[PDB]
This record gives C-alpha cells, sequence and structure tokens, in this order.
C-alpha cells in the first residue's frame, strides 16, 4: 500500500559515533553517482540542524503525562444510605412448628421488619450494598456469609504459587488484609446528598419526617432505615428490642434553610448507618472543605494573575453554599514539583515540547513580529563600487539567511528562560565556523558578528567567555594572549569551553593582554566586562489562591537574565536607550577599530574599507524594536503566561560573568542510605544530577534581533486586553492542583502502608502485629507498592502514571528532596514538609477497628486445638469452656519446635518424639505446635498423629495467631461427626498454604429438643462470636444452643435516653445507627460563576 | 549450570533500561553497550 511505499522510499532516500580516527577505518560532466554525492551532502546538512536533531511529531509516553495530565475526580455524591455492614440470614426459622400457633410470628403477617427474622443470623461486610452513587469507584470489598468459604479474598498479592483453589499461604495474611483495608477506605470515599422527605400520614411515630431513597423499588428501604418504627404486638426479641428504644429519634431532626424556595443546605438525620463509614465521610468531608474558595478570591487571584489587563467580576449576593475545592497548600506545590522534575531527567526530548508549546503561545500573544526586508532595504542601500571582487553588503546578505528557514529559535530562547535549572540552551555548533577563522576573512567577520550579537540572548553561563574565546580562535598568529595550559590553548574550539573551570585567567584579570600587542583582544575584554547584560526580576504570580511551587526562589518571583525597566507609555516608538543597542552599536565599534587598525587597513583596499564601513554603521543606525520589545514588553507576556502553564517555573540564580555562583550541578533525591535516617545527611549523597543542553542557530536569533517592528498604529493596553482573554478562560490551572494534592496523599499513604509490613525511619503507628507476616524484602515491598498504585488509580480513575519515578527504585526508606551546588562548594537545599493525609489517617483509623472487630472480617484471632471431644453439650467451638483450653504456662505440657526426631518403636515399645527440652514422649498428652513445624512436615507428620488424634489421647494446641474460619452448622436433634473435615483439613495443609479452618456450630432451637452425640475435633481458644447477631430472633425464647439477644451495645443512642445523640464509641464497637450530616452542596465549573466581561 | 538452576537469584536485564528511562547521549551509550537484551550469563 501507499503507506509502507512512501515510508520504503523515505527510509531509501534519507538512510544512507564517539571513537578516535585511526588508519583501519576540470571537464566534469553530469554522472549518477554526482548527483548522489550531493545528495548526500544535502541529507547530511539537514540532519545536522539542531532544531531537526530533537523535533518529533508525536509526544511520547511522559510528555503528553507532563503536559495534559488526567484530571482526578475528587468530589463524588452518595443518594443512599451510608453503611458497610449488613445483616445476613444463614440458617432458616421454623415457622411451621409443633409447641406454637402459626398465628404467633409476625412473619404468618407479611410484616416487614428492620432485622431478617431466622434461627441463626449473622452480620458481614459488604462496601456500598444499599448505595446509589453516580461514579462507581471500581474498588470494593464483598463478603460472603460465612457458612460459604472466603479464602480468595485473601490469596489475592503474592499467593502466585499455591497452586490450590482454597488454598492460601498464612505469611501473607497481614498484606493481604492491609490492601483489603486500603480497599475499603477507597470504596468508602463519598460525600453523602440530600434527597427529600416526606411527613408520614400513619401514627407510628410522632409526625416526623421520613426521608426518601430514590430508586423505583423504594418500599424495601423504610423498614431498613429505622428499625424503631415498626409496631410491637409481639413478644419476639425483635420487637422486645425494638419497644426498649426511644421514640423521638426518627429521620430529620435539624435543618438549616438559608434561602427560601430552595433545597437546604444541609439537614441531619437519624438512620441506620454504619459509624466507620461515616467517621470516613466525615473526614473526606472535612478535607475537601478546607479546600474551598469563594468567587471573590477567585475574582482576586484572577485579576492580579491578569496584571489588571483583563477584568473580573463576581456575584454580590446571598451564596448557594457551593463546593469550590481547588486551593491547595504551598508544600504539596513544592512536592509535585519536585517530582516533575525527578521524573525528566537528562532527556532533552521531554522538555523540548513545553518550550514549544509556550513558543508558540508567546508568538500568538506578541505584538511583535519579524520582519527580514528592513536589512534588506537599509542593505540595498548601501553605496559600494562594482569593480570590487566581495561586497560586504551581499555577503552579509547571504550570510543572514537562516538554515531551513526557520526562526522557530528565538521564541524559544526567550522560553527557556524559566526554565535554566533544568535546560541550559546553548548556541549549536554548526554556528561557530568550521576551523577556527580569520579575521582577514570577510564572510567568517559577519559569522563573528552573528555570534556575538546572539549570545547574550541564551542562558548559557559560559557565553560570556564563549564571545571572548570566538574572538581570540579568530585572531591566532595575529595576536596572542597567555592561555591557561598546552590543552585549552588559544586555538581550542570555542564551542568547548562550556565548563567554569575552564574560564582562562585573561578573561578575568584583563591586565594580562597586554594592550600594546592586543589593543583589539583587550579591548573587546573590556566591552564584555563592562556591557553584558543584568539580571532583574518581575514578581509574578498570585500566592493566595494558587500558591507557589518556585523552590530555591522567594515565591512569586520570576528571574530574567536581561533587566526589565516598565514603560509609562502606550503609543511606543523607536528609540536606543538599552542594553542590547548598547551591545549592537558596541560590536559594530569594535569592528571598525579593528578595521581601521594600522596592522589590517593596508591589506584591504580604499573602497571596500568604505563599503565596510557604511555597512556598518547602518547596522548600527538600523530601525529595530526587538531591544525596545525584549527590554519592557517580553516580562509583562512571561509573567501573564508563566502561573497557567501545565509545569511552573523552576529557575536557578542568574550571574553576570561572577563566575564563584554559578550553578554548577542540580539534583533531587527519592531514597536515603543506610541508617543515615536524616534527609540533611543524605542529600549530599543519595541524590541524581538533572539537567539537558539545548541547542540553537544563532542566525535566527540576530535575525529576529536585527529585524522587527510594532503594528504602525497600536495602543499596547487594547492590544493585551484582547490578546489576553481568550487564555484567561480556559481556566485548566485550577485542574492540576488537585492532581497534585492526590500524588501527594498517595505517596504519604504508600510510605504509610509499606511501613506496616516493613522497617521504615518514619514515627509510624501498627496495630496489625499480631498477624503473620514474612521477611519482607526488596521484591516484597515493590509489589505491594505497585499493588497499591494500581490501586489508588483505578480509584479516581486515573489513567496516567504516578508514583512511578519513586518506585523505579526501593520503595522502603523514601524521601522527597532537592539540592544546587554552587561553583565554589556551597550548597542550598530545600526539604519540603511533609503535610497531613485523610486518606492515611482513615486506612489507620480502619486497622484500629480492624484491630477489635477482627471478626466481622473473617479474621479469628489466635490459635486452634485439636482433640476429641464427644459429648451431648451444644456449647460452641468459637466459645470453648474454660476447662479445656491450654497454653504454655500450664503444668504437664509439652512444648515442640525446635527441633524433632522419630523413634520407631520396636518389640511393642511406643513411638517417641524428642521434645525441645531433650526429652523425649509418647504419642498422647498436650502438646503445642507452631504452624510452620506441622507445614514443613505435613505428609510425615499425617501419618504418624492422625491414628491417635482420632481414637487416642492426644491433643495438640498449633499456634497460628491469625486464621480464617469457616462455619457448618449441624442439627443437634442427630448424631453429627467432623472427623472427614478435621481430616480433609489437615491433609489439605501444605508448606505454602493452608486452607480455611472448619468448625461445627449446632444451631439453637426455642422449643426444647432431644440431644444426640456430637463428636467434634477443633476448637478456638478465645472468644470469636462477634459476628453473631441474634439466635431465633422471630420467636420470643431460645431454650437449647448458643443464644445472645440483639446486641444492646450497638445501638446505643437508643437503648441509652441519656447519651447525646451525637456520640461514637467507635474504637470499640460500631454503632449501626447513628446521626448522619446530608449535605445538598452543588459544584459548578468555574466560568458559570465568574465571568471575563470580553 | 547446577548453581544457575539452584540459585534464587534470576537476573532480568529489564532494571537497568527501566532505570534508565530513555526516550550521542550518555544515558543511551551506556544502554547500549550493556546490550540489556541478551540473556546469555554463563
Amino acid at each position: 500500500p501507499m503507506s509502507t511505499r512512501i515510508a520504503e522510499a523515505t527510509s531509501a532516500i534519507v538512510s544512507k559515533v564517539g571513537l578516535p580516527p585511526t588508519a583501519s577505518s576540470g571537464n566534469m560532466t553530469l554522472t549518477s553517482s554526482e548527483i548522489q554525492r550531493h545528495i548526500t551532502e544535502f541529507i547530511s546538512s539537514w540532519q545536522n540542524h539542531p532544531i531537526v536533531q530533537v523535533s518529533a511529531d508525536v509526544e511520547n509516553r511522559k510528555t503528553a503525562q507532563l503536559l495534559h495530565a488526567d484530571t482526578p475526580r475528587l468530589v463524588t455524591w452518595d443518594a443512599g444510605l451510608c453503611t458497610s455492614f449488613k445483616i445476613v440470614p444463614i440458617v432458616p426459622a421454623q415457622v411451621p412448628q409443633d409447641v406454637l400457633a402459626y398465628t404467633f410470628f409476625t412473619s404468618s403477617y407479611a410484616i416487614q421488619s428492620p432485622f431478617p427474622e431466622a434461627a441463626v443470623s449473622r452480620i458481614v461486610v459488604h462496601t456500598r450494598w444499599a448505595s446509589n452513587v453516580d461514579f462507581d469507584r471500581d474498588s470494593s470489598v464483598i463478603m460472603a456469609p460465612p457458612t460459604e468459604n472466603n479464602i480468595h479474598l485473601f490469596k489475592q498479592l503474592l499467593n502466585t504459587e499455591t497452586l490450590s483453589v482454597r488454598g492460601a499461604n498464612p505469611l501473607m495474611f497481614r498484606a493481604n488484609v492491609l490492601h483489603m483495608l486500603l480497599e475499603f477506605v477507597l470504596d468508602n470515599l463519598y460525600l453523602n446528598r440530600h434527597t427529600g422527605f416526606s411527613q408520614d400520614h400513619t401514627p407510628f411515630t410522632e409526625g416526623a419526617n421520613l426521608r426518601s431513597l430514590p430508586g423505583p423499588d423504594a418500599e424495601k428501604w423504610y423498614s431498613i432505615m429505622y428499625p424503631t418504627r415498626m409496631g410491637t404486638p409481639n413478644v419476639s426479641k425483635i420487637c422486645n428490642f425494638v419497644a426498649s428504644c426511644v421514640r423521638n429519634r426518627v429521620g430529620r431532626f435539624d435543618r438549616a434553610q438559608m434561602m427560601n424556595g430552595a433545597m437546604s443546605e444541609w439537614v441531619d438525620v437519624f438512620e441506620t448507618s454504619d459509624a466507620l463509614t461515616v467517621s470516613i465521610r466525615g473526614r473526606w468531608m472535612a478535607r475537601l472543605a478546607r479546600m474551598n474558595i469563594n468567587p471573590t478570591e477567585i475574582e482576586w487571584a484572577l485579576t492580579e494573575c491578569a496584571q489588571g489587563y483583563v477584568t473580573v467580576t463576581s456575584p454580590y449576593a446571598p451564596s448557594v453554599n457551593r463546593l469550590m475545592p481547588y486551593r491547595i497548600s504551598n508544600a504539596e506545590r513544592q512536592i509535585s514539583q519536585i517530582i516533575r522534575v525527578m521524573n525528566i531527567g537528562n532527556n532533552a526530548t521531554v522538555i523540548q515540547p513545553v518550550l514549544q508549546d509556550i513558543s508558540v503561545l508567546l508568538q500568538r500573544i506578541s505584538p511583535l513580529q519579524i520582519d527580514p526586508t528592513i536589512i534588506s532595504n537599509t542593505m540595498s542601500t548601501v553605496s559600494e563600487s562594482t569593480t570590487q571582487t566581495l561586497s560586504p553588503a551581499s555577503s552579509i546578505l547571504g550570510k543572514l539567511r537562516p538554515s531551513n528557514s526557520d526562526f522557530s529559535s528565538f521564541r524559544v530562547a526567550l522560553a527557556g528562560w524559566l526554565y535554566n535549572g533544568v535546560v541550559t540552551t546553548v548556541i549549536d555548533d554548526s554556528s561557530y565556523p568550521k576551523d577556527g577563522g580569520s579575521v582577514t576573512s570577510l564572510e567568517n567577520l559577519w559569522d563573528f558578528f552573528i555570534l556575538a550579537l546572539a549570545l547574550p540572548l541564551t542562558t548559557d553561563p559560559c557565553a560570556p567567555v564563549k564571545a571572548f574565546m570566538t574572538l581570540a580562535n579568530m585572531m591566532v598568529g595575529f595576536e596572542t594572549i597567555p592561555m591557561d595550559n598546552q590543552i585549552y590553548t588559544q586555538s581550542r574550539r570555542a564551542s568547548a569551553f562550556s565548563t567554569p573551570h575552564t574560564w582562562p585567567r585573561c578573561f578575568m584579570n584583563i591586565q594580562l593582554i597586554s594592550p600594546i600587542d592586543a589593543p583589539i583582544l583587550r579591548q573587546w575584554a573590556e566591552i564584555i566586562h563592562r556591557y553584558w547584560p543584568n539580571p532583574s526580576q518581575i514578581r509574578y504570580g498570585t500566592p493566595n489562591v494558587f500558591g507557589s511551587a518556585n523552590l530555591f526562589t522567594p515565591p512569586e518571583v520570576l528571574l530574567l537574565p536581561i533587566d526589565h525597566q516598565p514603560a509609562n507609555v502606550t503609543t511606543p516608538t523607536l528609540d536606543f536607550t538599552n542594553e542590547l543597542t548598547n551591545w549592537r552599536a558596541r560590536v559594530c565599534e569594535l569592528m571598525k577599530n579593528l578595521v581601521d587598525n594600522q596592522r589590517y587597513q593596508p591589506g584591504w583596499t580604499q573602497s571596500l574599507v568604505s563599503s565596510m564601513r557604511g555597512t556598518l554603521g547602518k547596522l548600527k543606525l538600523i530601525k529595530s524594536m526587538t531591544p525596545m520589545y525584549l527590554q519592557q514588553l517580553a516580562p509583562v507576556e512571561l509573567a501573564v503566561i508563566a502561573p497557567m502553564l501545565p509545569f511552573p517555573p523552576f529557575q536557578v540564580p542568574y550571574v553576570r560573568l561572577d563566575r564563584d555562583r554559578v550553578p554548577t550541578m542540580v539534583g533531587v533525591t527519592r531514597q536515603s542510605r543506610d541508617t543515615i535516617t536524616q534527609p540533611a545527611l543524605s542529600l549530599s549523597t543519595t541524590n541524581t544530577t538533572v539537567g539537558v543542553p539545548l541547542a540553537l542557530d544563532a542566525r535566527a536569533i540576530t535575525v529576529a534581533l536585527l529585524s522587527g517592528k510594532y503594528p504602525p498604529d497600536l495602543v499596547t493596553n487594547v492590544w493585551y486586553a484582547d490578546a489576553i482573554y481568550p487564555m484567561y478562560a480556559d481556566t485548566e490551572v485550577f485542574s492540576n492542583l488537585q492532581r497534585d494534592v492526590i500524588t501527594c496523599e498517595a505517596v504519604q499513604t504508600l510510605v504509610t502502608l509499606v511501613a506496616q509490613i516493613s522497617e521504615t525511619q518514619y514515627p509510624v503507628d501498627r496495630y496489625l502485629d499480631w498477624i503473620p507476616s514474612l521477611r519482607a524484602s526488596a521484591a516484597t515491598a515493590a509489589t505491594f507498592a505497585e499493588w497499591v498504585n494500581t490501586s489508588m488509580k483505578t480509584a479516581f480513575d486515573l489513567s496516567d502514571m504516578l508514583l512511578e519515578p519513586l518506585l523505579s527504585g526501593d520503595p522502603r526508606m523514601t524521601q522527597l528532596a532537592i539540592q544546587y551546588q554552587q561553583y565554589n562548594g556551597r550548597t542550598f537545599n530545600v526539604i519540603p514538609e511533609m503535610p497531613g493525609s485523610v486518606i492515611a489517617d482513615c486506612v489507620q483509623l480502619t486497622a484500629e477497628v480492624f484491630n477489635h472487630e477482627y471478626n466481622l472480617f473473617g479474621i479469628a484471632r489466635g490459635d486452634i486445638i485439636i482433640g476429641r471431644v464427644q459429648s451431648t453439650h451444644l456449647w460452641s467451638p468459637l466459645a470453648p469452656p474454660p476447662d479445656l483450653v491450654f497454653d504454655r504456662d500450664t503444668p504437664g505440657v509439652h512444648i515442640f519446635g525446635r527441633d524433632c526426631r522419630i523413634s520407631f518403636g520396636m518389640n511393642g515399645a511406643a513411638p517417641m518424639i524428642r521434645d525441645e527440652t531433650g526429652m523425649m514422649v509418647p504419642f498422647e498428652g498436650n502438646w503445642i505446635f507452631p504452624l510452620a513445624l506441622w507445614q514443613m512436615n505435613t505428609r510425615y507428620f499425617n501419618q504418624q498423629f492422625d491414628a491417635w488424634i482420632k481414637t487416642g489421647e492426644l491433643r495438640i494446641r498449633i499456634e497460628m495467631g491469625a486464621y480464617p474460619y469457616m462455619l457448618h452448622y449441624y442439627d443437634p436433634r442427630q448424631y453429627a461427626n467432623a472427623w472427614n473435615l478435621t481430616s480433609a483439613w489437615l491433609e489439605e495443609i501444605t508448606p505454602t498454604s493452608i486452607p480455611s479452618v472448619p468448625f461445627m456450630v449446632p444451631i439453637s432451637s426455642d422449643h426444647d429438643i432431644s440431644s444426640a452425640p456430637a463428636v467434634q475435633y477443633i476448637i478456638s481458644t478465645e472468644y470469636n462470636d462477634r459476628s453473631l447477631f441474634c439466635t431465633n430472633s422471630s420467636s420470643p425464647q431460645t431454650i437449647a444452643g448458643p443464644d445472645k439477644h440483639i446486641p444492646v451495645e450497638r445501638y446505643n443512642i437508643l437503648t441509652n435516653p441519656d447519651a447525646p445523640p451525637t456520640q461514637i464509641q467507635l474504637p470499640e464497637v460500631v454503632d449501626l445507627y447513628n446521626v448522619v450530616t446530608r449535605y445538598a452542596y452543588e459544584t459548578p465549573p468555574i466560568t458559570a460563576v465568574v465571568m471575563g466581561v470580553p
């Protein structure tokens, strides 16, 4: 096809290293090879262009992220009831039973119940099971009922080698649980929404205002939301619990009606909820409310940013309580700037598109335009004789045409002022003469003019020495100066003097250059010393709202290589009082004095000297407005553009010829070394240099300086007010700030979570130490960090990359700091302070609550005991009697774990296993085993212990610390044996996985029953029946089996009239019913409130 | 061969390429010299 044909042709036409050369590697017609050689020369000349060498048509994977970063979704609304724990019925209740009537139950009357009536009902975890959000976070935590297994939620992160459907490695339980809690917190990040109310017409409540959930089938939620609304006709447990509550806490009880005929700003409602998620959403709301701004401050920020050229208006009336979360702090801005600088290091192909975009913006906003016809006219009006064999006017006109005809090397040069910390715009090699030079040659003389007039625009800290070295390179043999050493002689290429250490002493101490032997070089040195441009500042930006992400410099301040003198008039016109015109005039005068030298004038003819003098005079008296623009209009445009920009200015101080404050290196850090534990000491040796050199063409810059004029009839304020308005309306400045906030929160939560499984230097409080964990290493930390990053991206829905620059290294011990060092060894550093992080705080809070309510998540703290217990009693295995539990502090108990040997018993002797104390004991008694001991010797232990556990007198307490459990409910009236399950578990134990522990639990029944023998083997040690909610709720009593009424300790604000409504005893128990605030704020776009007055 | 089979250390040259996030420059000459594509580390 045509695409590949074009590609092949282009490759064939176009396509045809640093190492020293080695000896190993008249009548001209027209010929194919003769054409080919010209084609090769042409294509090589094109390829050796500095702009072409770095130009690209499509952006790479990181320039797009740097320029157009995906905006995250901060504000989201939940319209349903906020909770995470639901009540599920495990076993159905016997509604038709012998000793009762079927009319006793309320279930026979189709009466709605806030709690599911059943023989046994437990409580599980289900994030957003009654929620009606608009944007759905893919993160979620779903727990199956404990009768069904849940092992698939604990084998996600690092269980890639289990080779079992129901197995999981115990050592990664902490790593999986931390990720589970992180997913819980990330899912429960929503703002409660006010939806609507309706006063009930029924006498159940005292005319309270109920709340209506959206959706078509909302009939069901009116019973779940208000437990104390149903009738109480029965002595059942549900009605007994309901009748003991307080009647006057249902629905709305506090509103804020700021405006008539408008939605209430916020309301407070009594409804079924979850204390943990209510607290989490309250913290999230507080974090967002700390970030709010109003239209008045938005107007002030926009006006100060625009410098008053374009106006802004804001309304003056009562508000509607809108959300503008855009304001952020300064530490977050500095951290984001550090990360942005870090991800761009020594590339030179990622920062160039930013410079191109800024140059395009400058070209679109600026009133100056480049017009090279002024030079053509002023050189056509030159007086010279025809008989001469070379003409300075034609020579300079031919030389002053840029290669590849591009003039984009001047706006980019201006845009490079904003970034001198990372980009050092230098003059390309091809601009310098091919081999030194010679003042006897007019073409080289013009090249020197171009180079000397174009050098001051660059940001290279070595242009002052490079210009002098260019002139010295030209004037060799004709005129000599003392150099430093034998390597950097007077003949060394001027482009090779880019290091401050290479500055010759004759350039500093001009007394070395003898005036009677090198007057021209002496004069050039004095001119460079006295007339180089002076730096200044512009004071851009608005720190009130946008912050100030400008480090190494005081806030709201931008530096400029050339000085700024503002203009007191709005109708400018040509004048020559400024550094650029002075520089041009002094260069022309120096050339004239060089021509008038008594050692040089006799070499030239009479007419050519006059022609050169006239050309120099016209060049010095040319009418160019570029110096005036650069002096007094360019800083204004730069300060206008700088604030709203996808990459804020990153600058280092400028120094004029003083090579004692020249910044040699600048570097960032991400990690710390060894035991240093202190950035102020780490940063000196744990940093990587950041920066690139960029090449430009001097001819284009010289043309731009020499030729540029304003429109014939312009007024500056009107022109800028026309050109600036469209830009200000776009307002993408606001979006970035949000991404910076989430980036800072992400890095802080990353370090906080890594501190849980690894050893770090930050002070971190840990709660999950009782859950077993492995010896974490760099690979484990990296994998955990990658999982955290993936979760925190799939939440907030970001397709770009975040925390990759920090995770490229070792994520165990991280830090953010920066450093730049002067030539004289002085070092300045910036170590931003770590701000707060609501996400990390909520994760820590969730871990704290999990420490007390692990049973809610299916984890059972403790360890199991294996031993035959044959009895007809009805106690539950998760609440065993104390007389069966033994531990290390019990007399007559053998403890194993260090080393194990089995001595087979011959001639009827009994086999013995060596206790770690040294003694050996038979296969009977009370033992203690670490889990790893059985895991490492599964097959050997099962063969020699099951035959004694099942029937003998062997009891083993396997120490775990944490384990998931699975429940089996049997019928007390009939026989039941658990040996099959208790042996399947032991068989399926593997050196790298253990299946869920099975627990055989009876079923409670109100009517008395006849019991049957029950044999069970595995029991727990400490209490684990916390997920149990109620037994025989529909029935009014429970006689046989484990029982408990509805937990009073949960519904505190109903069973305790004295307690205030807004109390949470959260770190121990969960209220499951508490007051929750419903907001009705609205979030409009900026331009819908803040206008611009075109 | 036996030591390679036993040793838990596995070698992937992608670490160097990821660390030197490039898109002659010194950051590219070194990456072209260490040749992070050959998997023969005998």
